[PDB]
């Protein structure tokens, strides 16, 4: 078994300036490359849709994973985003515009109201009911990105057991047959993020990479050093 103490991951942040946090659930140790950068704030982007979607989810803005939100028929940068999608399918490829028509539903004042509940970065909306988390006000750190995974894993946030099961398989990446891969990726302005957690036989492990490329980048570093430690296989 890994002891994520003894990690070493310099190989993988060469070439792009980066952190990693890597906390065994069941051990209790967390790993951090690059402590100054887990500590600073910066935009969540995409990765705001997880407490997005537990927000929608808990004050009925949004039904199930399956809520439909059809097409407006503006064709935007990336395809999948041109055509109808639902809560998990927009989170699966990122689709602004669908949690973009959630948050205004959600609404500014039970979206400052939860955001100080969950306790997530700077909690500062300022930047626009459906703007705040896009390079804006909103800035939260890595470190702090961990937390709330972790706690989202662990099931200690506020919201219903249902919705935190619900928003967790939505995160589903990968299900190998050692392993299920859980995560949510942000990109914008050379910045990539990817935070999630990884399942095995007996073990659970909480990450989150940032680094100074895309969210994809930052999604293959994760699953490069997993693979490094057994994590992820097949």
């Amino acid at each position: 078994s890994v002891n994520v103490s003894k990690l070493n991951v310099d190989e993988f942040f060469k070439d792009r300036d980066g952190t990693f946090i890597l906390h065994d659930v069941q051990k209790d140790k967390t790993f951090i490359y690059n402590e100054s950068r887990a500590k600073e704030r910066q935009t969540p982007q995409s990765t705001f849709k997880v407490p997005n979607a537990l927000i929608g989810l808990q004050v009925k803005a949004v039904r199930d994973e399956y809520d439909v939100k059809r097409w407006d028929g503006t064709e935007r940068e990336f395809e999948s985003w041109n055509r109808d999608h639902t809560l998990g399918s927009a989170m699966r490829d990122s689709v602004i515009w669908y949690y973009q028509a959630m948050a205004r539903d959600i609404g500014e004042d039970r979206m400052k109201d939860w955001l100080h509940r969950i306790s997530y970065g700077n909690e500062d909306i300022s930047g626009g009911i459906d703007q705040f988390w896009l390079q804006s006000s909103l800035k939260i750190s890595p470190l702090e990105e961990k937390d709330f995974i972790e706690h989202l894993y662990k099931e200690d946030l506020p919201f219903d057991k249902p919705i935190m099961k619900t928003v967790k398989r939505m995160m589903i990446q990968e299900e190998g047959d050692h392993y299920t891969l859980y995560g949510k990726t942000g990109t914008d302005y050379g910045l990539g993020w990817f935070v999630g957690f990884i399942t095995t036989d007996n073990h659970s492990y909480i990450f989150v990479t940032n680094v100074d490329a895309s969210g994809t980048a930052a999604k293959n570093i994760t699953t490069d050093i997993l693979k490094k430690y057994h994590l992820i296989t097949n």
